[PDB]
């Protein structure tokens, strides 16, 4: 997804929020 870790920069289970600063 575009920004999965947008309003949730805490965890990152799915790849959608794996590229966000929350994971990287």
């Amino acid at each position: 997804l575009p920004s999965c870790c947008s309003l949730n920069l805490r965890l990152c289970p799915v790849p959608a929020c794996k590229r966000n600063p929350c994971c990287t």
